[PDB]
């Protein structure tokens, strides 16, 4: 009832099971048939970097069914609100509960049992809309029918032209802000990130397409006559936001102790909340002092920010400056073409942080070999 | 006067000279200094596939000075008209003469000796414009100052709105055509390739931007409100050109014996100008007959055209057909979304050739095992 034949079949399963990733075709078809046979005899056979707070719970709930290949999160308001995962056999009904058990933000799952496949209308979405209470701006009303791995998607909306007057920031978390487009008619409009704002060509004192929906209203993508190149937009908005914010990831952040933070990082020392604490920690560290001594404020304050080696220079050589006491007080870029390079604008938006850490390292280097 | 030291220096030059491609930095700086020393002691230390007619002469004239890293050709009217090459020390004055000696099309080099760097005006370009006699549509008036590796570029022009009425082909070579936009005012307008035409939202019976210049007038790129997706354009133009042309490279070509040509290619046989010659050559070839027998007209007439394996199917499954005697007489695609894929439109434009070779292989397979 157990022979050598089954042994041979399972041996081939053994050998090619973890060569399945890139096997040859006959192996994959044989495996489809041998998972078949063994199951009745042997019973076993555009998103970006999500930091770890979510990846831990992801690693747990992916153990709930090995058909799960990814998890689908909506990033909103600096929150990862899962809605489902790409599973092959497990209906997400356990999955959102699990993700709730593992610290993943889930929505208010108010799913009307649908018998006949239908698309929702005025009430059919409105009433669920009240019942949802989405402090998160999620506008896709989708219903999962259990028995499938897809969904029914309903959403209705208008669009018009709104007259912007100015652009703002709005704190949403720790030191983090978003743009709230302010209109000549006293209304605020939302966007997703900084790059949504950029892509829009958003400026002041004109009309633009906006998609108006009842619970939320979102600044509509762009469709018009674009002659205003990207760099001009980047420069304009970087000035408009103010000189106190740099751009971290999808968001802003004020310049502050994070400079001392990164710097203490780069020199293998303890956290120093103030500057004299820093100079002390350096001074007692003969190696850190002696490895500052050989360097320049410029090379060091750019190595503490990881700009690659060179294109930094194509930037630097494109602006004029204002210095006293060997210390930057002002600066301004005058040729805007370089910003049209991708690797360039990531450095440009991230500049005021570099200026500040530069002044700081200047000061410590002055007072240390003082 | 020759010692062991020089031996050591040249040995390092020897070792790292052809590691220079990806050496480490000290090696490259040492090499900069040792090319220096040895030269006084040892005296030695968006273009696409250009077919070989030009690459042979390229390989010769790149031997004229090893500072030459590429050659810059302007492709025009199915001709590779060189204008210079990226040389580091050799002024192109010998290079265009060389390229003339090796069968490379050169322009009419009428260069006014400039003393003071200046930009040309009405006469200053016009007179040279007559003297040039460019049966090729090259509009860049650039002057090389000898003593540099750059140029002075002058060109002035207007633009307006022209009312197209229809679109045409125009034979330029062997079996090759171009589009000549025909306007409601009886004028013809030029373009570079098919893709210029595509990325031009070109249709019938409306106004579009055109850049008007004295000797040539060129259909201006697009800048307007684009809501008409790419696939719709592809379909429209493929129909407009006619059912007798497929798209080879940047150009068109009539369907014809090239089918028999490619087919004879794929089956390792002699050229057969007519179909019965073909059936004979197959019939006497027992191996070729016997390797047709196992196949299907479809798989074979798609292998003779190299469509990869699969997306062909996403195409095929998107159109309706018209067959008699197991032989396609008509077809028409009804879902246009797939054309927005790049690998898809290259197959779509190249279709009528496939239809024709399909009918042919059907016929030979019928008459052979007849």
């Amino acid at each position: 009832m157990t022979s050598s034949a089954d042994l041979t079949n399972l041996k081939e399963l053994l050998s090619l099971y973890k060569s399945l990733r890139f096997s040859d075709s006959v192996a994959i078809e044989k495996y489809n048939s041998l998972v078949e046979w063994g199951t009745s005899t042997y019973w076993k056979i555009n998103s970006f970097q999500i930091p770890d707070e979510i990846r831990s719970a992801c690693n747990k709930v992916l153990d709930s069914d090995n058909g799960i290949d990814f998890l689908r999160f909506v990033l909103l308001n600096n929150r990862w609100i899962m809605e489902d995962a790409i599973s092959k056999y497990q209906s997400p009904v356990n999955i959102f509960k699990l993700a709730s058990e593992y610290g993943l933000n889930i929505p208010n799952y108010l799913e009307i049992e649908i018998e006949e496949d239908t698309l929702f209308d005025d009430e059919l979405y409105s009433i669920m809309e009240r019942s949802f209470d989405d402090t998160f701006p999620k506008i896709s009303i989708s219903y999962i029918k259990l028995g499938e791995l897809k969904r029914q998607v309903v959403d209705f909306f208008k669009f018009s032209f709104m007259y912007i007057e100015s652009i703002k920031v709005d704190r949403i978390g720790d030191n983090i802000f978003i743009p709230s487009v302010i209109t000549k008619s006293g209304k605020k409009i939302l966007v997703k990130d900084v790059d949504h704002l950029i892509r829009s060509k958003v400026r002041e004192h004109t009309f633009v397409k906006v998609k108006k929906k009842n619970t939320f209203s979102i600044l509509y993508d762009y469709d018009g006559n674009g002659t205003e190149t990207r760099g001009e937009v980047i420069k304009r908005i970087i000035d408009t936001i103010g000189r106190d914010y740099y751009v971290n990831g999808k968001y802003f952040s004020k310049v502050g102790i994070a400079g001392l933070k990164q710097l203490t990082n780069k020199l293998d020392i303890n956290e120093c909340a103030t500057v004299d604490e820093l100079v002390d920690e350096i001074n007692k560290s003969g190696t850190v002092k002696r490895k500052i001594k050989n360097q320049s404020v410029f090379d060091l304050s750019r190595e503490c920010l990881g700009y690659p080696e060179a294109d930094f220079i194509t930037l630097v050589n494109n602006m004029r400056f204002k210095i006293e006491n060997c210390k930057v007080v002002n600066f301004n870029i005058e040729n805007t073409n370089c910003l049209n390079n991708p690797s360039i604008e990531t450095i440009y938006g991230n500049f005021n942080q570099f200026v500040s850490i530069f002044n700081t390292v200047t000061d410590v280097k002055k007072r240390l070999f003082e």
